[PDB]
This record gives structure tokens, sequence and C-alpha cells, in this order.
């Protein structure tokens, strides 16, 4: 009956023990939890159910539940800033909900509004806002996340949902004044997604898949996998970040180039930012194209390559030193070039997220 | 550090309220479920923990737990029937226990031995005895399921993950409409498409919907620039045709990757081979082959092959606009019911093969 839940009609169960919040200085990604997560039960029969702020704690869910057979579920990832203001901020939160909109019509998961949803999280995270850090360099991590809880063992669109949001404070990717490159491990035996696949949506099913070829990559002395593509091995994306490469291109043009969005590629809201960025700027060129391995080697054998970076919310950006190809380690001269443009854009990237440059692209908590 | 669980140290807590077992006559496929559960907890610090079989109750889990953020898990399928003898028999349950073992694998779940668990599920059945419908129409699906329950974010290896199994009575030619939209793809070379691994399944319900959408029961899963046939939904794809040698074939798509290997798809071709009727091909078949031969009036049959059904005659392919009739039921549909009585026989114990174990 109801199409949405909404923030309105927010019932509030407050945590009657609070927590120590930990040192931001000695944070690890997504292992610690605040005291408080947003659940909002939905079904066909009754619609959306109210919204619920309440302790975190265990979901108790039929082990029927589809989320658990047939991976229908999806997530989002975004962060809550506080600023040099001392005032918190979002970062273009309305994109991460167009995104996990989206994601749930391809996963045929319950629709609902936007803003809604967006102003939920807002009172999650007032609610919990001592745990954004006191610290320049950490974050509060927001991980909405939707699954289905249909108890039969039928393959169908669900009739049982639920909506939950968790936070999590995290920390530099760099340390002791200077980024942490990664060694990437690039095996094209594998790929993440394929053109009529799932790859351009955040759904659990793309990230089980890709475990195993991580592993691999751990025991060759890499951090992340380079995702192959093709029979022409095109780069695509540094494990779970957007993949950029700035160079002299085939016409000695300096360029930023990163894949095109031609359905195995994730839309990261980094990567739209960085593409914004790089544009206004007008320095060099910008563009959206394929970009293979032979362009690569190629281009780093005339020494035309001068940086490799990753893009995404967790690091904003994430420099690349190595990739380990064909039994052979190759060296992409990113560090040695600075990184002038990977440092440029953390630069003001955080800039922008901490309110040192005010714009659009913040938002002020509710 | 412990390696396995084991059998041995099964822990047996009996519900003390049991339920109504459900009319075997009208029984909905994975909507009812037993009195009773297995469940095995692992941690990398300590390894597998024993074994329970308890009531059947909700999972309590972390809600960062990784099954639930990045499809950390795998299930498997298979079934016990009440013979005509009320022996209670399982079917080629070794396939399911290897090929769970090698979802698992692939998955980064941790390994198990094969041999403790199907003891610990004959366990649970022998426990749930009375669930295994009384009726020759009907059986009791048994659900393995392994799930990563790793609390943290990050996206890796679980040091931390759940295997359990559910049991559910189920029941019972209606040919199915198949949707064939080459824009989805199921699986890919160099993917999971041969495991079953949940996140193989997510992907695949808007396409059912857009499916139904269409008057289509099923959607047909189209592979590569040619088009190929591959799989039928959740079930593998058998063609009972005149091939273009002008030979008599039962033929279906190769295991290169995007074919999950079927129990029931093996029981069909050694069958198949057995009999030595007619020619059996691992091969690749197109729309091309297929809408060319039904010009030609070649083929006789299309079915799809799985546990739930055994086999399902295919009628009609919606394919670009076009409704492609297949003449399946205007053939008997004689293989496929063949082939259904041949497998129900050896699953009801009206006769002996060594695919049946008695409980
Ligand atoms: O930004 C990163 N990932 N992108 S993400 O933030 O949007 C994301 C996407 C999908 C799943 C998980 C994640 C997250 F949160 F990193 F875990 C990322 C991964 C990563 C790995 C290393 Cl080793 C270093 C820096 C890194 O940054
Ligand atoms: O046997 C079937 N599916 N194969 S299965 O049995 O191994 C299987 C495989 C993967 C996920 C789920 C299932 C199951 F159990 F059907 F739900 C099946 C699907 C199906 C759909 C229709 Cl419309 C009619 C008969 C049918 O039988
Ligand atoms: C989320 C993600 C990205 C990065 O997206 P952002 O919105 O910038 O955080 C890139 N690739 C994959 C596979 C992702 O899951
Ligand atoms: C499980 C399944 C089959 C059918 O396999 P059986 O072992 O015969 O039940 C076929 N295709 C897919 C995708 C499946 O998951």
């Amino acid at each position: 009956v109801v199409g949405t839940f909404k923030a309105k009609d927010l019932i509030v169960t407050p945590a009657t023990i609070l927590k120590e919040k930990p040192d931001p200085n000695n944070l690890v990604f997504g292992t610690v939890f605040t005291d408080h997560m947003l659940t909002v039960e939905w079904s066909s029969e009754f619609g959306w159910e109210k919204p619920h702020i309440k302790p975190l704690q265990n979901l108790s869910l039929h082990p029927g539940s589809s989320a658990l057979h047939y991976a229908v579920e999806l997530f989002e990832g975004l962060k809550a800033f506080r600023g040099v203001d001392n005032k918190i901020r979002l970062f273009q939160p309305n994109l991460n909900m167009d995104r996990m909109y989206r994601s749930a019509v391809r996963a045929t998961l319950p629709v609902f509004d936007k803003e809604e949803l967006l102003e939920c999280i807002q009172q999650l995270v007032k609610l919990d806002q001592e745990w954004v850090p006191y610290s320049t360099s950490a974050s509060l991590y927001i991980r909405p996340a939707f699954i289905g809880t249909e108890p039969s063992l039928g393959v169908k669109k669900p009739t049982k949902a639920l909506l939950f949001v968790l936070l999590s404070p995290v920390g530099p990717y760099f340390s002791s004044g200077t980024f942490n490159p990664v060694s990437l491990w690039a095996n094209p035996k594998y790929v993440r997604a394929w053109k009529g696949g799932t790859g351009d949506c955040k759904m659990g099913g793309n990230y089980g898949s890709s475990l195993f070829a991580q592993c691999e990559d751990v025991d060759n002395g890499c951090q992340q996998v380079l995702w192959l593509y093709g029979r022409d091995h095109q780069i695509t994306e540094v494990g779970t970040m957007n993949l950029f490469l700035y160079w002299i291109n085939e016409d000695g043009e300096e360029e930023l180039a990163t894949p095109p969005l031609d359905g195995i590629i994730l839309p990261g809201v980094t990567r739209r930012c960085i593409l914004d960025l790089a544009h206004q700027w007008g320095e060099f060129k910008v563009s959206e194209r394929y970009l293979t391995m032979d362009d690569l080697t190629t281009a780093l054998e005339g020494n035309r390559v001068r940086e490799m970076f990753s893009s995404g919310t967790a690091c904003v950006v994430c420099p690349v030193s190595d990739i380990l190809y064909k039994g052979e380690t190759i060296h992409i001269p990113t560090m040695e070039n600075g990184p002038k443009l990977a440092s440029r854009i953390l630069s003001k990237l955080t800039d922008i997220q901490y309110g040192r440059e005010e714009s659009d692209w913040t938002i002020v908590l509710s």
C-alpha cells in the first residue's frame, strides 16, 4: 500500500549504553561500528514499514532469505566529514541515492523515495555524529545496504525486504606523509564484469566472484587486482576502484584517460568528480576511452606514462606503482612523477569534503 | 585449526513442539520447512566448530556479514524420496557434495570433508524422516547453504562462515515459454557460471520478471556474437533433433565455463549414451541452428533439466519479436517422458541403480 517509508515517521530507540570511540589514527576500514543503525522493513502485502533508528544489533533472518541464497542484495558507500569549521558534511550524497535506486530496480528490490532515505541517513549520522572523527584525515563511512528477506526458496522477485544503514569510522590510506602505492595482479583468466551483466551496478553478486582473484593477488604480493576484459585485454578497474591513466597519448597529447561507461564499469562518484575537475581546469585532454595492456606497455616503453591511479570513496585516490602481468613485474612511474596529478586531485577533493573550499558538492548535516 | 567438522560430534537438540506436515497433494515448492536444521560454525582462528542439528530458527547475523554485502555464499539442491517400498533414498548425493566443495573453493569459503557433510545431512533427514512426503509424486528438498558471516566491510576472504541445511517438502507435463533477450548474459568465461555461487542468480531476477511480463515462464540464456543457447532459467538445456548431418541427436551445450554441470544433465547424458539409440553430442547450439532446423522440420523436443522438475518441456521461444514454436508437445514428448519415467523409477526405488543410497 505504501510506496515509500518517510523520515517524518522515524522511530528512534537510543542505546542505553554508549561505546567508547576509537583512535582516529588507528582505524582499520569497516571493522568498527557506531552505536546505532537504520532499519526499514518492506513486504509486498503492506509495503514500506516505518523506518527505525535503533542500537546496532544482529539481524534476525529466516534462513531461507533470498539474500543468502540468490544474492538478492545491493549496497552503497559514501562518507560524512567533520570540516575545518567543525561542521559535518555529506559529499554528493544524491548521486549515491540515484545509484542505489537504480541498483534496486536492477535487483528487483522495492523502490523507495531517494530524499526520504537521504533524510533518514542524515538523522542517523546526526545521532551518531560524535563518531565522525575529529581528524582532517579520517571520516565516517556510511554503508546503506538493501537485502531480500524472502523466506521461500523459489528464484523470484522478493515479497519481503530489509533496507539498513551501518556507520563505520575510517582513517587515511596515506601514512608517514606520503601515499601508499599498490601493486596490481593482472590475470586475464578472470573477468570482473561482462557486457550484458551487472558490473555497472553495486549488486553484491559482482563482488563475491572477485575474492578468488584477490587471494591469488595477495599470494603474489599484490594489494589489488587489475581487471582485464576482452581479447584486447582492456584495463577496466583497479579492485573496487575506477581506473585513471595520466599520460602522453598516441597523438603526442598530454591526456587523462579512463574507460568509458559501456556497461562493465561501475559509474563512480569519485570518477565523475575527477572528470568534472579535469574538464574545468582545461590544462590537458580528458578522454573516456578504451585502454589496453598493449597501449600501456608501448607507452611505458617510450616513457609516455606519467601516473596511474585508482579512484573510489574509501581512499579517494590510490596511486599504482607496479603491475604483475605475464610473469613479469612492470613498473609504473607514478611515484617518481610526484605523483603530481594524483596529489593535486586528492588535495582538491579533500579541500571540498572538509569545507576548505565552498562547493555545491557538499551538504551540511540536517 | 580444525580442518573439518565431523558427524561423530554431532550435537542433536530435538524440538519439543513439532509441526504438522503439509498435505503432500498441494505442496508449493520451497515454502514449507521441517522441524530441524543443520548448522556448522567456522572461523579462521579455531577452524570448524562441532555440527548441530537443532530446531529450525532464524539466523542471528552481524549486519556486516559478507553474505549480505558481497554475496559470499553458495548453495546446493538435492532430494530425498520415499520409495514404493517405503525406504527413503538419496539420489547421486556425492555429486552434490563434490560440486558444493568446488563452489566453496571458488568462493574462498572454508573447505570441509564431503563424507562428513553427507553423513550430517543423512542424520538430519533421518531425524525429520516423517517429513519425506507419503507420495510417489513428492519428495523432500534438501538445501545446503554456505555463507560468509565476516563482520567487516573489507572485500576479502571471510574469516567467519556458517554452513546450514534446510529441508523442504516439495511436490510435482506443463510446457513453458522462454523469453530470449541477448542483452542479458547469465555467465562469462572467467566467471563463476559453472558454480552454484549465489551471485549467479541475483543478476537473473530482472530478466525473469521481464520474461513474466511477456507471458513467458523462464528465460533462455543466450551467449556470444552467434547467440549460443546455453541454459533454460536455472536448468540445463537439451535439444532432441535431426542434426546437420541428417543424424538423430540429443544435443546439450558443453562445459566450457558458462554452464552449470547439472546432476540431472549428467544422468541424462549417461542414460542416452547407455541406450545407444541416437547420437549424443555435447556441442554448441545457436538460435540460427535452431530456427534453421525448425524450418526443415528437424526438431523433435526441447527440454530443460534440474533437480526441482527433473525434466521441463519447452513449447515456445520469444526472440526478436517473433514467437518461435517448438514441436515438443506434438512429438510426445517421448524422450522427455522416457527420461522423466526413468529417473523417477530409480529415485522411488522401482528399479535398482548405484545412483541411489538408502538412508
Ligand atoms: O576506494 C576503494 N574502493 N572503492 S569503494 O569504497 O567505493 C568500495 C567499492 C565496492 C566495495 C567496497 C568498497 C570499499 F568501501 F572500499 F570497501 C579502495 C579499495 C582499496 C584497496 C587498497 Cl589495497 C587501497 C585503497 C583502496 O581504496
Ligand atoms: O529444476 C529447476 N531448476 N533447477 S534447480 O532445482 O537445480 C535450481 C537451481 C538453481 C536455483 C534454484 C533451483 C530450484 F531448486 F529450482 F529452486 C526448475 C526451474 C523451473 C522453472 C519452471 Cl517455470 C518450471 C520448472 C522448473 O524446474
Ligand atoms: C563503488 C565502486 C567504484 C567506486 O565508486 P565511488 O562512487 O567513487 O565510490 C568503482 N568500481 C567498483 C567496482 C565499485 O564497486
Ligand atoms: C543447479 C542448476 C542446474 C540444474 O542442476 P542439477 O544438479 O541437475 O539440479 C542447471 N543450471 C543452473 C544455473 C543451476 O543452478
